[PDB]
C-alpha cells in the first residue's frame, strides 16, 4: 500500500518515457482514419463498415460489389463524404495488407529480413479460413513446414539483433532467430472439448509434426490460445508435447488475462513445471474473444468466463505479469500488449524483481509507434501474419474493431485526447471505481432457459461415462401402464432396445388394450372436476416441483436417451434441458394467464374474460424428443387444467415412463395423467376417436396427424366438446446458401442441421439450396467436412452422429435413399461399423431438383439433397416449392437479400446466419402451418390458451340506483 | 349579486342557529341507524354490503333466506361491527324501525289518520303511493285505484280540517290558499311499456290513466303533481302534463316536476313557461335537483350518449338557485314549490321571493317525510309554510325508497352530510354555489394517433330527431325497391339467371328485390380471384390494411339511418334492433383495425444477446365467410372485416334472405376503396355450393356462424386436407344455444320480468344468446310467472316498422313452420300459460309463447327453436336450478338473477356457459365489453369481439437471426448483457 504507491510513481513516469520517444488509424488525414473516425462518431455507420469489411473478399463480381456498397451505406449522395467500387476496393485492400508481412512465403522471409535489419524479432503466423477438413488441415500444416524450410535456409545468413552480451548468432545474445506461432484448432476440424482426447490427439499429432522440424532449426515454438471452448484441450496439448520433449527449451503457451480461470491456470502450470521440473513460457496477452465468450455464455446460460468490466483484465495482466515475472527462473515471458500503462508495469515489475533480460521480451502486432516502444525496450518482437487476403480481411476486421473500442487504450490515448493521469492510473483503482459504479412475477425468478451440458468442465465430460454405466445397472426391468396412480400390468409385453445395439435389451413395457385405454380415460374424467378448480398457481407450482426433480435427475436422464433412442451426448441433455424449460415456461404462462382480467371500461358493469380447461386429453408423443416433447404437451395440458391419457412412442416408452416418474415426485393428483403405451393399431383410433376426449396434443407424421385431424372432428354421441388438435407435424426444410455467404460459418451450421442426430428432427434441414456461384466451392467444403466425421454409437463421443431409430426406420430411410440416388448423384456416402445396429451412411445428393422425390417427402434420416439454384429469385422459389413449412434457413450476408427472405421464406421458424434446428423456449416458439402443423408454437406465448376455452361473466353492479366505482370505470 | 347574496349567508347563518345543534335521526351517534350511517361513511365497503342488504331484505321471507343473507353480507358474528337466531331479531326491527321512519302508513285509514297528526304539528302533506314497478296494466289499475281510494278517502275527512293558519286568503284554505288535498303521481307506473321508442303510444296511455286521477282530484278541488322521473321519459311525461293542463286550462292546481341537475332544465323551464304564456294558462313546478343522479351517469356511460346531468355537485345547486329565481320572476303565470333540504338552496330562495316581493301565495316549501328534521322544523319557524313528502302503502317498496334515503344522506357531496356529519364550516356551507362552480371548475389514451376503441352511441329515441329518422329512412329504402343484386367478384358485377326474390316478413306482398345465385363456377371464380389478390394484400402493411376498415367505418357512420331501414322491412328487426346491427358492425371496424395495429408489429422475444428473435403474425390465404340472417351487417361485418384485415381475402356468402344487408358489405368496402379480389359476395343455394366452398382445396379458414348441425357438417368436411390444399382448413365457429335465466328467491323481479321478458322475445327470440328456459326457483315460482304472464299480455305483436310492437313476425315461412311446430310439442309437453294475438293477414306471424312445466327431459328444453317460445321451468332448490341450467349440450349465454353473494360465486364457477350475466337480460353482448362466444356444442371456443380473436384469422411466424459477425454483434437496448 505503501510500497505500491512508491511502485506505481515508478510506472507513471515510465509511461511518459514511452510518451515522450512516441498510428495510421487514428490519422484523420488518410481515408482510414477518416472512416475510422466516424465509426467512433456514429454506432450505426461503425456496424455498417464493419460488415461490409467482413463481406467484402465475397464480394467477386462487378455485381456483388455494386449492390452490396448500395445496401449497406446507402446511394452515393446519403452517405458520408470521404468509382465508389474503385475507391472503396483500394482503400480497404490497403488497410489489409498494413497487418501482414506478405501473401507467399517468399515475400513474407524477404519482408522479415527487411525487418531484422530494422531491429525487430518476429514470430510468423499463417493466415486462413478455418480448417473444415482433415485436407485443409494438411495444407495449414504445410504451409508451416515450408516457412521453416525457407527460414532454414536463410538463418544462418542472419545476424543476431545487438544484446548486451552473450551469444551473437543469437536475437539480444540469447533468443532464437526462427519463431513461429500455430493456431491449435486449424489442425483439427472437429476440435470439441465433447470430445476431449480425441481432439488433443488429432491436433497434438500435427502439431509435433511442426514442432520436430522448429527443432531441427533450433527455433521457438508458440502455441496461440484460441476461444474458451478449447482452452483446456489446447493447455493439454502443450503439456503433453512439452513433456515429449522436455529438455527443449523453446516451447511456449499463450494466456489470457481476460479469463477468471486464469489466475488458477497460471498457477496450475507453474505447478506443473515445477512438479515434471521443466522450464515454461508464456505469451500473456489480455484476449481477443471478448465479445464472443459473453455472448455465448448468455446465449447457453453458462457463468460468463471473462472479465466485464475492462480495468479488470488490466488488473489482472498486471497481477499475472508480476506472477511470471517472480518465476523467471522456470517461467519465460513475453509480454503482449500494445498499452503503454501495461507494458511501462511490466519494465518496473522486472526492475523490481531484478529479473534478466534474458527471461522476457515485449511483442506487438505488426501494423500497430513501433520505435518509440523498441528505444525504451529494445527487445521488441513483431506479430506477424501472412498468407491470403481473404482471411488477411477478417484480421483487419478484428484489428479495426480492437482499435476503435470505447475501452481500446489506443483509441484512449489519441482519438479522445484523454489526460494522461487517468491512462497511467493503476488498473487496480480503476477497477474499485468502476465496481463502486454499479423482473419476475408472483415472486417467481423471471424465465430463463436451463443452462446447456458444458463440455468444457472436467465434471461434465466424466458425467455421461459414469450415467450411461449406472443406467446400465438399471436394465431388464417390466414397465407397466400408470392408471388413476396405480400400476397396471399386462400381458402384453414389447421389447425396447438400444438401436446401436439391438441385441441390448432396455426392458419389457406393457402394451395397453381398449379396456385399459377406457380405463385411464375414465380415470382422467373422474379426476377432472376437482383438478379443473384447482388454483392455476396451484396447479403450476406442480410444473414447478416437477422441473426440480428433472433438474436434480439431469445426467441420469440423459443417459437414458442415449441408450434407448441413440442421442449423442449433448443431444441427450438438451432433450432434458428442453423438457425443463417447458415446465418452467408454462408454470409462468398459466400463473400469468390464470387471473380473469377485466374488460371494457363501462361504470355500473363488470366483465371479466378468464379461461377454462376443456376435459381429457390425449397425448400422442413422438420418439426423436421422447422427454422434451412429450413433457411440454403434456405439462401444458395438465397445467390448463386439463387430465392427461399419454400414449409415449413404443420405442421411447422408457422415457415416457419418466414422466410417470417426475410427476409422481412431484405428488400431481392420481388420474391427472395417465400413462397407456400400447399398439397402434389396437387402440390407436379408439384414443382419438373416443366421447370423453375433449383434446388432441399430437406430434409425428403428417399421415398420422393428417388422420387423426380428420377422424377427431366427428363428434359422436355423449361428446362434450368439438374436439381441439394441437399437432406439429414435419418438413422438409431447406437452407439457402447465398453468393455471399460466409462459408467457415454456412459449412458446419449446415452439416450439424442435416445430420444432427442423424437428421431425425422435424426442423433439420434436408434440402441445402446453394447459389450457382458459390456451388462448387461450398459443395467441396461441405463434402470435406463429412468425410472427416465418423458414424457410430452414440455413447462414444467421437461419433458424429449413429444409428436411426429403429429396424422399420433404417429400412424406409435407406429405400429413400436408393430413390435419391436415380434422382441426383451421390456427393457423400459414409462408412457405416459392421455388424449389429440400424447404420444408415451419413448421405449427400446433388443435382436434385424441386420435381424429384427428396426434394419433397420427408426422410426423418440422414439423406441431404442439394440443389443448385440460378439466382436468389429461384432460391427462394425452390425453399418454397414443397408442402411444408416448419423450418427455413439462410446464409448470407445482404441486407437486401435477408430482407426478401424475412417477408418470402415464410416457415415457422426462420434463422438468419446459422443453423436451423435447435429452438429453444420462449426464444424460438417452434411450430408451422402448410402441411407442417396446425398454427400452435410450443414454447411461446400463445400456446396455453388452445388448452383452454375463453369466458366472460358480466355483472350489472347496480342495484336501487347505485353502483360500486371501480378503478378503471370511465367516470366523472 | 354581493348584496343579495349577504342577504342569503345572513338568512342561512340565522337558519343553523335556530336549530340549536340538533341532528337528523340518521346522524345520532346514539341511535342504531346514526350507528350504521357513520359506519358505512367511514367504510365504503360496508356502505356497500349495508345498502346492498336492506335492497334484499323484503325478500328474505323464511328464517333460512334471512339467516344466509346476514352471515354472506355481514360476515359472522365476530366480523361484525359493534353496533351489530337472535342477531336475526335486532337487525330485522331496527331496519324496520328505519323504513317506517320515512313513510306515513301502510293503510290509507293509517296514512289519512297521521296526515292529521302533521296539519297539528303545522305541516301541510302532498302524499305518493308507494308501490313495486308497474309491469302490467293490471298493476297499473290497482296503482290508480289505490289514488281513487286515497282521494275517496281524504273527501271525506278534508271537510273537518281547519286550514293552516296563513296571513290571509281564505280561511277554509291552508295558508289561506293552497288546497288541503295534494297527491303526486308517477307517470310510468301507469304504463308498464313508457319507452319514447313507442312515443305517442307511451303520452296516450299515461294520459289516460292521469286523467282519471286528476277528474277525481278535481271534484275535491285538490292539487295534483305530475313526478319526474328517469331522463327516458323527461319528454314523454312532459308531452302528458302540456296535454293534460290544455284538456283543463281552468283548473289551477295541477303541478309539474323539474329537474335542476339537468343540463336540459335551462331550456325546458324556458319553454314551458312560454308554452304556458302562448296558451294563456298558469303552471305550477316543483323544483327538484333530481333523484336519478348515478343512474343516468352510468346510464349514458354504459351507450355512449352524452351525460345529460351536470357532473360537479355545485353545478347541480348554481342551476337551482337561478332556475328558481326565473321561477319567482315569472310568479304570475308559475307557481314554485321548492323541494329541498339544503340551507343555501332555501335561503336563497327565501332571499331571492323577498326581493322580487312575490305573492306568499305563490311559493311554498316541501322536504320529505321523515328525514332532515331540524331543517324541517326550521322552515317551519321561518318560512312557515312546509309541505311533508308523504309517501304511504307496503313495506316491499318501502325498502326500496329506505335505500335511496339512506344514500341521499350518506352521500359525499350531501348537504345534510356535510353539516351533519362532517362538521362542514358555515361559510363554506352557504356560499354562492356559482363561486363554488368557477373553484371546482378550474381544478378540473388511444395508441398510434388513433383514439382508443369505444362502443358506437346508441340510438337514442329520447331525441325528437331520432325518433323522426326511421319513418323518414324507411320511406326512402321503399323507393329503392325491385333492384337486382349480382354477384360481386374481383372489383366486377357478374350476373347469374337463378334468381331469388328477398321479401319483408312482416309483408310478404312486398318484394325487396331479386338476388343471383352463384353456382360452382362462380364460387370458383371468387375463390379464384381472392387467392390472386392475396398476395399483395397479404404483403399490404397492417396499419393500411386497418385504414380500409376504418374509412368502412366511417362509410357505414355516416349511412347509419339508411342501413338500418333496410333491416326493419327486409328481416323484420325493430327499430332499436336494426340500429345496434349497425353500430355492432361498426365496433368490429373499428375494434379490429385497432386490433391489427396492435398485432401487427413483429414483437423481440428472447432477451440472449448477439441474437434477435422477432415473433409475429400472417395471413392464411382465402376465408369462407358464411354468415346468418338473424344479425346481417353484424356479424358478416365482424367474420369478414376481421379475416380481411389480417391479411386474408375473403369469399361471402350472406344468408338468403338478408342479402341486400350483404350487398351493404359490398357498398361499404368499395366506398372504403378495398383492392379488388379481397372481397367477393357470392350468395348462393347451400344445396348447390355449400359444400362446394367449404371443400374447396384453395380455402384455408372458415368462419361460420349458424345451427349447430351446419356447424358440425362443416367442420367435419373441412378437416379433409384434399389434393392441391395448401393448409389444415382453420375453423371459427359460433353455433347455436338452448340459453337460460335463472331466477333465485331473492330476485328483484321489477327487474328479473323485464330482463327475461326482452331476452326472450326480443327480435322475436332469434338470437343465439335469446333465453330460452327460464328456471324459476320454487318459493318465488307462482308470483314470478303472474307478472311475466302479465308483463307479456300488455305487449303486442306486429310489423317491425311500428314502433308500438314489441316484436313481430319471424324470418321466412320455413321458420314459422318451424316454431309453431315446436309450439305444439312443447303444449303437449308442457302447460301453455301465454299465446299472443297476432295480426290477421298475411307475415310470418308466430304468437309470442310461454309454456310452464317445462323440465329438463322435455324436448323445448333441449333443442333450440329460435323463436318466441320461452319455457319455464320450476326448480325445487339453488343445487336443481344450477344442474337443470346445465342439463343441455350447448354453453353459450346465461343469466342469473340473484342477491346472494354465495349464489352469485356458485354461479360464477359452475354456470360454465361462454358469456355469464348477472343481474341482467343475457342479450346483446357488446365488442370489447363482451367477447362473445362458447365451447360444447354452442362453438369451438372463438369470441368475437375480444382481444383472442384475429389471432384464430392467422398463423405466427419466428424469425431468428445470429446478429454476431467476425465476433462483434449490434447490442440491443433489451438484451441481457452486462
Ligand atoms: C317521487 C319523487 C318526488 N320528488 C321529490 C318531492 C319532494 C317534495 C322532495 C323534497 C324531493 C323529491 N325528489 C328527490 C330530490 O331530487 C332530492 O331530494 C334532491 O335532489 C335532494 O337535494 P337537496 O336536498 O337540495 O340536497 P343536496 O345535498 O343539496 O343536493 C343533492 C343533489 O345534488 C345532485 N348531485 C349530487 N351529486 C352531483 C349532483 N349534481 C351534479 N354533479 C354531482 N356530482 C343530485 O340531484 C342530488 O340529489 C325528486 C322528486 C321527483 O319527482 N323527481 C326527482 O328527480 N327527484
Amino acid at each position: 500500500s505503501m510500497l505500491n504507491s512508491e511502485l506505481n510513481t515508478k510506472i507513471v513516469n515510465r509511461g511518459k518515457e514511452f510518451f515522450g520517444s512516441i498510428p495510421s488509424l487514428f490519422n484523420k488525414g488518410a481515408w482510414m482514419g477518416k472512416a475510422m473516425d466516424w465509426s467512433m462518431q456514429n454506432e450505426q455507420f461503425k456496424i455498417q463498415m464493419f460488415r461490409f469489411v467482413d463481406v467484402f473478399p465475397s464480394l467477386t463480381t462487378s455485381k456483388l460489389l455494386t449492390e452490396h456498397i448500395r445496401e449497406y451505406f446507402g446511394n452515393e449522395q446519403d452517405m458520408p463524404a470521404f468509382v465508389l467500387n474503385k475507391v472503396l476496393t483500394s482503400n480497404i485492400e490497403e488497410m489489409a495488407r498494413q497487418f501482414i508481412v506478405g501473401e507467399t512465403t517468399k515475400e513474407a522471409v524477404k519482408n522479415l529480413e527487411k525487418l531484422r535489419k530494422d531491429g525487430f524479432a518476429a514470430v510468423v503466423d499463417v493466415l486462413g479460413e478455418a480448417t473444415l477438413s482433415e485436407e485443409e488441415a494438411e495444407v495449414y500444416t504445410n504451409t508451416y513446414l515450408e516457412l521453416l524450410e525457407a527460414l532454414k535456409k536463410e538463418q544462418g545468413s542472419w545476424k543476431g539483433l545487438p544484446g548486451k552480451g552473450g551469444d551473437p548468432g543469437l536475437d539480444w545474445g540469447h533468443a532464437p532467430k526462427v519463431n513461429i506461432a500455430v493456431k491449435p484448432t486449424a489442425l483439427f476440424c472437429l476440435a470439441n472439448p465433447q470430445d476431449f482426447e480425441g481432439s488433443v490427439v488429432a491436433i497434438l499429432d500435427r502439431m509435433r509434426r511442426i514442432f520436430k522440424k522448429v527443432m531441427e532449426l533450433n527455433g521457438f515454438l508458440c502455441i496461440d490460445m484460441e476461444s474458451y471452448r478449447h482452452k483446456e484441450i489446447i493447455l493439454e496439448v502443450f503439456r503433453r508435447l512439452k513433456l515429449e520433449y522436455r529438455d527443449y527449451p523453446h516451447l511456449g503457451i499463450v494466456l489470457q488475462a481476460y479469463l477468471k480461470d486464469n489466475d488458477k491456470d497460471l498457477d496450475d502450470l507453474l505447478a506443473w513445471a515445477k512438479e515434471h521440473k521443466v522450464q515454461i513460457s508464456v505469451r500473456l496477452v489480455k484476449g481477443a474473444y471478448w465479445d464472443y465468450e459473453t455472448v455465448k455464455a448468455k446465449q447457453n446460460d453458462w457463468e460468463v468466463p471473462v472479465w466485464t468490466i475492462k480495468a479488470e483484465s488490466d488488473a489482472a495482466y498486471e497481477r499475472q505479469a508480476r506472477k511470471i515475472l517472480e518465476n523467471h527462473q522456470i517461467c519465460h515471458f513475453a509480454c503482449a500488449s500494445h498499452n503503454i500503462r501495461t507494458i511501462s508495469a511490466v519494465m518496473e515489475m522486472a526492475r523490481e524483481l531484478n529479473v534478466p533480460e534474458d527471461r522476457y521480451e515485449f511483442q506487438v502486432l505488426y501494423g500497430m509507434v513501433r520505435k518509440g516502444i523498441l528505444k525504451v525496450a529494445g527487445r521488441i518482437r513483431l506479430y506477424a501474419p501472412y498468407g491470403n487476403m481473404v482471411p488477411g480481411m477478417g484480421y483487419l476486421v478484428r484489428r479495426l474493431l480492437e482499435n476503435t473500442a470505447n475501452e481500446s487504450f489506443l483509441r484512449q490515448s489519441f482519438a479522445e485526447d484523454a489526460q494522461i493521469e487517468r491512462l497511467l492510473e493503476d488498473p487496480a483503482v480503476t477497477v474499485e471505481r468502476e465496481r463502486a459504479a454499479r423482473k419476475g412475477l408472483g415472486g417467481l425468478p423471471p424465465f430463463n432457459n436451463e443452462a446447456m451440458v458444458d463440455f468444457t468442465r472436467a465434471d461434465h465430460r466424466a458425467a455421461f461415462p459414469k450415467h450411461i454405466a449406472q443406467v446400465r445397472t438399471q436394465l431388464g426391468k417390466t414397465y407397466p401402464l400408470f392408471i388413476n396412480g396405480k400400476e397396471v400390468r399386462t400381458n402384453d409385453l414389447i421389447p425396447t432396445v438400444n438401436p446401436n445395439k439391438p441385441s441390448e435389451v432396455l426392458g419389457q413395457i406393457c402394451q395397453a388394450g381398449t379396456t385399459e385405454v377406457g380405463d385411464a380415460i375414465a380415470a382422467a374424467k373422474a379426476a377432472f372436476p376437482a383438478w379443473r378448480d384447482t388454483d392455476p398457481r396451484t396447479r403450476a407450482e406442480y410444473l414447478l416441483k416437477a422441473a426440480q426433480a428433472a433438474r436434480k435427475r439431469l445426467f441420469e436422464l440423459s443417459a437414458w436417451q442415449v441408450l434407448e433412442i441413440g442421442k449423442q451426448w449433448d443431444q441427450a441433455y438438451a432433450d432434458v434441458t428442453e423438457a425443463i424449460d417447458f415446465l418452467e415456461y408454462y408454470a409462468r404462462e398459466m400463473i400469468r394467464l390464470g387471473q380473469p382480467q377485466r374488460v371494457g371500461h363501462a361504470p355500473g358493469e363488470l366483465n371479466h374474460y378468464f379461461y377454462e380447461p376443456k376435459g381429457v386429453a390425449a397425448v400422442i408423443a413422438p420418439w426423436n424428443f421422447p422427454l422434451a416433447i412429450s413433457m411440454g404437451m403434456a405439462s401444458a395440458a395438465i397445467v390448463t387444467g386439463n387430465c392427461v391419457v399419454f400414449k409415449p412412442s413404443g420405442i421411447t416408452s422408457i422415457i415416457g415412463w419418466h414422466l410417470v416418474e417426475l410427476f409422481r415426485e412431484a405428488g400431481l393428483p392420481e388420474g391427472v395423467f395417465n400413462f397407456t403405451p400400447g399398439r397402434g393399431s389396437v387402440m390407436g383410433d379408439y384414443l382419438v376417436d373416443h366421447p370423453d376426449i375433449s383434446l388432441i396434443a399430437f406430434t409425428g407424421s403428417m399421415e398420422t396427424g393428417l388422420r387423426i385431424i380428420e377422424r377427431a372432428a366427428k363428434v359422436h354421441p355423449g361428446q362434450a366438446n368439438v374436439k381441439k388438435i394441437i399437432s406439429e407435424m414435419g418438413g422438409k426444410n431447406a437452407i439457402i446458401i447465398d453468393d455471399d455467404a460466409d462459408l467457415d460459418e454456412a459449412v458446419p451450421h449446415v452439416l450439424y442441421s442435416a445430420f444432427g442426430f442423424q437428421g431425425q428432427k422435424c426442423s433439420a434441414c434436408s434440402r441445402v439450396i446453394v447459389l450457382d456461384a458459390v456451388y462448387d466451392k461450398f459443395i467441396e467444403r461441405l463434402v470435406s467436412m463429412a468425410k472427416a466425421t465418423k458414424v457410430g454409437p452414440s455413447e462414444d463421443p467421437a461419433n458424429y452422429m449413429g444409428a436411426v431409430a429403429d429396424d422399420k426406420a433404417m429400412k424406409s430411410i435407406k429405400e429413400y435413399a436408393e430413390i435419391g440416388k436415380r434422382e441426383g448423384h451421390v456427393l457423400y456416402e459414409s462408412p457405416v461399423p459392421a455388424g449389429e445396429g440400424y447404420f444408415v451412411p451419413m448421405t449427400i445428393i446433388g443435382g436434385i431438383k424441386p420435381e424429384h422425390r427428396i426434394a419433397q417427402e420427408e426422410i426423418f434420416g440422414p439423406v441431404l439433397a442439394v440443389m443448385r439454384a440460378k439466382d436468389f429469385d429461384q432460391a427462394i422459389e425452390w425453399a418454397n416449392s414443397t408442402q411444408f413449412a416448419l423450418t427455413g434457413g439462410i446464409f448470407s450476408r445482404s441486407p437486401e437479400h435477408l430482407a426478401k427472405a424475412r417477408r418470402e421464406f415464410r416457415v415457422g421458424n426462420l434463422y438468419i446466419n446459422r443453423n436451423n434446428t435447435g429452438a429453444l423456449v420462449e426464444r424460438q416458439p417452434f411450430g408451422g402451418a402448410r402441411m407442417s402443423g396446425v398454427g400452435t408454437k410450443a414454447g411461446g406465448p400463445d400456446y396455453l390458451l388452445h388448452f383452454m376455452d375463453p369466458r366472460v361473466v358480466t355483472e350489472n353492479t347496480m342495484r336501487r340506483g347505485f353502483a360500486p366505482i371501480e378503478e378503471d370505470d370511465d367516470w366523472v
